[PDB]
């Protein structure tokens, strides 16, 4: 596509997008065009408005576009073209990505005892309510656990809420502690969001006993 | 995929799917699996139910699956496996396609007079509220008009309702009447549904005057 | 989207799209924009060309866009804007849908004998190589058979060729002939294409014997 | 979906998936089912093989599934069910995600001089050939630069190669240096892959002069 300003909008919150170069107040020669999950290709929106789109996105007095409550289907491209009172045309191009932050992740069915030298289920980490899905990862004494490493096995599951579309993730960790290891290792699980610069969320740690 | 019974479900109406081979009343060893626009791959539903799926699809006492009001996102595959009291396992496989019937199509901005030998806009046909989109087509005195045949030009547009997802179609017909033709031709437009065996809907005819 | 000329392009064949209002020969101030399965939103193509797109779609000397061999991923929207030598700007807007015609459909595993009053497998109809998928339907003595009617059952299956993406459809018909019916009914199966105004393809008929 | 082992497969490389619990050599009672970008819902593959799938994925003598060169369309779910010689059934469930590593990112059109207190284009970072798209981000003297923080503006662009589907990303950085800042700041850009645990790639730094 073209060069755009990246916008991240939290699901359920309002979004205002500026129409650069629009006069401060009506009358304004400007048009918004959007291509999102709601549209078939481009939809044009104008300051006059009208119709079912008035429930979803409306042009404000200063020419900005306003969505009262962003949904998953509002992901897409939003563009404005405006003429100021001198006749200069200015374009605005936005790429809108939407997100939701899950609840704090939790470890369920954690083991209190592990046996060295054999596979053990350590626990299941669960995160509910993310968009985009994001990922779960396990840590041992502050270091990432890698499933490709020997003695670590992970299985993962993704589900969607049938009404909101938000993701629930589940990650089951199994480990084979090596003979002579730490008898009280500390495990935790982290949720890493799908979008850049969003912070990870971490579970409370667990500390099983390992039997030699 | 596998062999399935095809099911067409009107948006907004309930749907009941039979679990073949299930005992008539509980207790029943049966499981439903669905893969639809609501799910990430397969979701399992059981007679006990529970959780947010209880608002969307529930297993009934006789083991059938019930959706109180089908939506676009319920398109997909629905499967049951049941054991009867004899121990025999029976599988049911359904492919569910959803639809909505638009309002009767209308011709707007129809021309009252055409001039022979030059291009004329005849009118614009509009259909609102279909799923899947379907198509619009023009007829002249009961015969289909085919674009790219000489003297016929059509342009078409598709939009979606931002909240319901249903389609609005628009079709603009232009013709070049051939000299010596009928001075009072009769045009109409028809909506053809996307699914098989659904009936076409037709507009009232228009009858412009052609000037030689 | 906007009003467009609908274009149907057969997979594997060339496609030429006219840039209306472009000068007959270079130099030309014109630009093509396309949004297809190949692109992330709009891609701009110019008479100079260059790069990997030169293998897929190139602007010709008269300004038309040329694709030597259309694929499934070329479905989408193609637009031109040109200035003629007088300074007038002209826009062209095309909605391109692609298709492939399957081989003639065939009935396999047809029954030679049916028993009245009980369910019988009549046969399986198969169509290979369509795009979009299209549908199969059964006919009895020239009349459509409807699965919603008593004594008719149909199951259907869709597969895709892993390399070409073209669809293979299969339809299995079962019937319960009513006591006292025709002892030599004639069945056939028809493939109905997904796009409008494309012709159906029909199998050779079968003529089982029915036992009272 | 169900619990699965997550598998990451580099585009263009072979992939082997183990059928757990299968006998070491034929004969084997086992079946693979796949649902990927190539399939309509599930496709069953068997040790005998045959047909066009033999060019894409084949069952090996030990029952493993083999793809000689993974493509984007092989993303999806791969499952095996096998019986050993004892009669025990074992299931294997894999979620396959595909990727490609882009070339090292580069900064083009970097500025040699910036002026304090006014917006300046610093440069454009470009990464070619990734899957999934991934993201570009700017750093100043080793610290992430965050847009929407005062004096930082970023615009971004995504394109796809028309034949391979791989992504090219472009990111243009503008900054307003604050008066009294470092006259020789050091900027760099990093590519962050879409999949977890894949390493970032970084450009060579640039060091413009800032004029007070
Ligand atoms: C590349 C690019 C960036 C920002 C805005 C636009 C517009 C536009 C948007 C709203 C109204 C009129 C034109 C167009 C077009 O449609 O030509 N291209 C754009
Ligand atoms: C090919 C086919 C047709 C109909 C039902 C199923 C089921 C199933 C559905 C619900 C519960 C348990 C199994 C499965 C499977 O998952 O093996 N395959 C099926
Ligand atoms: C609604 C509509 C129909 C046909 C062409 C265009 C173009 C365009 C196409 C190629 C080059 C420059 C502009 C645009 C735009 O981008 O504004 N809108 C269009
Ligand atoms: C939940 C789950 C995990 C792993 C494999 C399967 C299979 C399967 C796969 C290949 C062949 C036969 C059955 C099925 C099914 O289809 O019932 N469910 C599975
Ligand atoms: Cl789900
Ligand atoms: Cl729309
Ligand atoms: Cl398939
Ligand atoms: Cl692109």
């Amino acid at each position: 596509g073209a060069m755009a300003q990246n916008i991240t909008a939290r699901i359920g919150e309002p979004l205002v997008l500026k129409c650069k170069g629009a006069p401060k107040k009506p009358p304004q020669r400007l048009e918004w065009k959007l291509n999102t999950g709601r549209t078939e290709a481009w939809k044009v929106l104008s300051p006059q408005g009208g119709g079912p789109w008035d429930s979803v996105a409306r042009v404000l007095p200063n020419g900005s576009l306003f969505l009262p409550a962003v949904g998953i289907q509002d992901e897409g491209i939003f563009r404005c073209q405006a003429m100021n009172r001198n006749g200069k045309e200015t374009k605005s191009n936005y790429r809108v990505r939407v997100y939701q932050i899950p609840g704090k992740p939790e470890i369920v069915d954690s083991a209190s005892e592990l046996t060295a030298g054999v596979p053990n289920k350590v626990g299941t980490c669960v995160s509910e309510g993310s968009y985009p899905a994001g990922t779960l990862s396990w840590h041992l004494d502050g270091k990432p656990l890698v499933p490709n490493e020997k003695g670590v096995s992970v299985k993962e599951q993704t589900r969607r809420h049938p009404e909101t579309g938000l993701f629930t993730l589940q990650s089951e960790l199994m480990v084979t502690p090596a003979r002579g290891g730490d008898p009280r290792p500390t495990f935790s699980c982290s949720f890493s969001p799908g979008l850049p610069r969003h912070r990870a969320l971490r579970t409370a740690p667990i500390q099983p006993r390992v039997w030699e």
